[PDB]
C-alpha cells in the first residue's frame, strides 16, 4: 500500500469554471430598467516609437509612421455605467479529477480531500473566493477609475442584497459579512458533493462616467502583420476572457513564503507565477509539484495554510508526472 | 543595489482622454441649441503633385481618376462648432501597469513621493489644463475663429468660462483663478489624494455659416484611397490621441528652447513630427534620464524632473 510516485496522467478539472464577461452599458439612476449594447469601435493609430533606440536609426523612425488599425471601445455620449453580467458553475472537487491513471494515489487523494472536508470544509478558500467576487477584481484596468462599484449575486432565481466593492480593500478579505459568507456556505457546500453544482449569475455596475473608455480583453492578431489591439468579441458585443475571470477569481493566496515582505496576494499557480512582477513567489519549497509528493507520496500532517494552498490549486487543474 | 531597468515595465495613461464628439450650434443660442454634424461624401479627381519630368507629365497631368472623400461641412444656419470631450485624471502611483522588478517598484515610488513633497504636481498640472484652455485640441479648426470658448465642467459643479484667443500657444500662464483652482484638483487627483476625476470641456468655435471643418482622418488600406472621417453616433469625431497629444504639449525644457521658444509634445526621445528631428536626442531622452533618476539614485533638475514624470503620466517601456 506504499506509494512510490505520482501518475502519469494526473489531471484535475476545473472545479470553478466560469462563463465569458459580457459587457453592457447603461445608466446608474436607471441601471434594473437599462440595458444597452456595448459594441467594439474601429480606429487609427499612428505608431510614436517609444521603444529604446540608439541615436542610429530615430530620424527613420519618426520619417515613416505606419499606422495601425487598432479596435478600441468607448460607450457612447449618453451611457454611464458598465453591466459585465457573467456566470460561474462550481462543481465538487471529489468529482472533478479527469484521469489518474494509478488507483493507490486515487483513493489516497480521496481521503486526503476527505481529511480537509472534515477539518474546514472548503469555507476558508470559498469564503476568500466570494471576497474576491465582492472587492470587483473582474475589473483588472476598469476598476481604476469609478464612483459607485455594485456587484450583484444571484443564486438560482435569488437576488441577493447588492455588494459595495470600493469600501472592501483589494489586499484584506473579510470573514464577517452575512451575505458573503452564506454565499461562501453555498459554495462550501458545492464543493462537497453535498450539492452537485451551483450556477452563481454576477452582474457588476461601475459607474466610470459619460463617453469615457472601457478595457475589453485583447486577443492575439493574426501572425501575417496587420498588429494591433484586436479586442475580444462576444455575440456582437464586447466580452472578457473566462481565464481573465478565474485569474481575477483566484488570487486568494496569501499563505506564500514572502509574505511579510510583500503583502500583496498573488493569483494561485503551481509554482506561483505571477506574470507582471517576476521572481516567483513560491519556488523549490511551497510548490505542488513538491508539496503534494510531501502530502500523498509520503504521509505528514502540513500545516493548514500549506493544506489551504495544495487543494486550491485543485480547482484549477492541468498537472502530469 | 538596482542593476538595470526590469524586462517588464509599464505605465499606464493618467490621462484617459475621450474621443471628441462634434455638434453645429449658433453663437446667439450656443447653450439652447445643439445639433448634430454628420459627414458627407463629396467627390475628387485627384491630380498628381508628385514631382514628374515633362516627358511624363502630359501621360497622367490630363488623365484624372475619381475618389470619394468624406469631408464636413456646417449647416448655412449655424456657425459654431462644439467639440465635446471628458478627461478622466487618475493617480500616476497607481498607473504602474507591470514592474518586473521590485526594488525597482521601492525606488520608483520613492520618487513619486518625493516629487510630490517638492510640487505636488503642480507646474504639470498648470500646463496640462493651459493646453486645455488655449484650445490647441482645435488642432487646424482654431485657425480662423472668432471667439473660441472653451468651458469646463469637474463633477456636476459649473466652471468659470475661457476666452481661448487672450492665451497665446508658446507662453503658459500661472496667474488666473481657474486655471489655478483646475490644476490644484488635478494635482492632488494625480498625487492620490484623490482616486479619480472627471473633466468635461466643451468648445464653442465660431467658424461662419456654412463654413466647413476639419476632424480626424483614418487610414485606408490599398482598398479607396479618399479621405475618411471619424463617425461617432453618426457625428464627426475626434481621435482620443489627438487630443491627449495636443494637451501633452507641455515640453519647455527641451535643451535648446532658447533657440525655437515652442512647446513639443512630451515623447521619450522628444521626437516631434512637427519639426521632425528629436529635440532630446542623446542625453535627456526618457532612457537616459530614468536611467539615471532611479539606479544612479542621482539628483535631477526640477525641469528634467518635470519631463520624466510628465513621460510617466504619458506613457514607458521597458528594456
Amino acid at each position: 500500500v506504499t506509494l512510490k510516485s505520482r501518475p502519469e496522467n494526473l489531471s484535475f478539472a476545473r472545479c470553478l469554471n466560469t462563463t465569458e464577461a459580457k459587457f453592457w452599458q447603461t445608466d446608474f439612476l436607471k441601471r434594473h430598467t437599462f440595458k444597452l449594447p456595448l459594441l467594439i469601435t474601429d480606429k487609427a493609430v499612428l505608431a510614436s516609437k517609444g521603444h529604446e533606440m540608439p541615436p542610429d536609426k530615430l530620424e527613420k523612425e519618426i520619417m515613416d509612421p505606419n499606422p495601425q488599425k487598432s479596435q478600441s471601445c468607448t460607450l457612447s455620449t449618453e451611457c454611464d455605467t458598465l453591466r459585465i453580467d457573467f456566470g460561474i458553475k462550481v462543481l465538487p472537487v471529489k468529482e472533478s479529477m479527469y484521469s489518474c491513471s494509478d488507483y493507490n494515489y486515487r483513493t489516497a487523494i480521496y481521503q486526503k480531500i476527505d481529511e480537509y472536508i472534515a477539518e474546514d470544509g472548503f469555507l476558508t478558500l470559498a469564503k476568500r473566493y466570494v471576497n474576491n467576487i465582492a472587492n470587483a477584481r473582474f475589473l483588472w484596468r476598469n476598476r481604476k477609475g469609478a464612483e459607485i462599484i455594485e456587484t450583484i449575486v444571484t443564486i438560482e432565481d435569488k437576488e441577493y442584497p447588492s455588494f459595495n466593492s470600493k469600501s472592501f480593500n483589494l489586499d484584506t478579505f473579510v470573514e464577517d459579512n452575512a451575505t458573503i459568507n452564506e454565499i461562501a456556505q453555498q459554495i462550501a457546500d458545492t464543493f462537497a458533493g453535498k450539492r452537485e453544482y451551483l450556477n452563481i449569475y454576477v452582474t457588476c455596475f461601475v459607474k466610470i462616467g459619460c463617453a469615457m473608455e472601457v478595457y475589453p480583453s485583447q486577443e492575439m492578431t493574426f501572425d501575417d502583420d496587420d498588429k494591433g489591439k484586436k479586442l475580444f468579441k462576444f455575440e456582437g458585443s464586447a466580452g472578457m476572457h473566462s481565464q481573465k475571470i478565474n485569474n481575477a477569481l483566484r488570487t486568494i493566496d496569501t499563505w506564500y513564503p514572502d509574505y511579510t515582505t510583500y503583502e500583496f496576494p498573488i493569483p494561485v499557480e503551481n509554482y506561483g507565477a505571477a506574470r507582471s512582477i517576476g521572481i516567483p513567489f513560491r519556488p523549490d519549497t511551497k510548490s505542488f509539484y513538491k508539496l503534494i509528493d510531501r502530502m500523498i507520496l509520503k504521509n505528514e500532517d502540513l500545516p493548514i495554510e500549506d493544506k489551504h494552498y495544495v487543494m486550491a490549486i485543485l480547482i484549477r487543474g492541468g498537472m502530469f508526472s
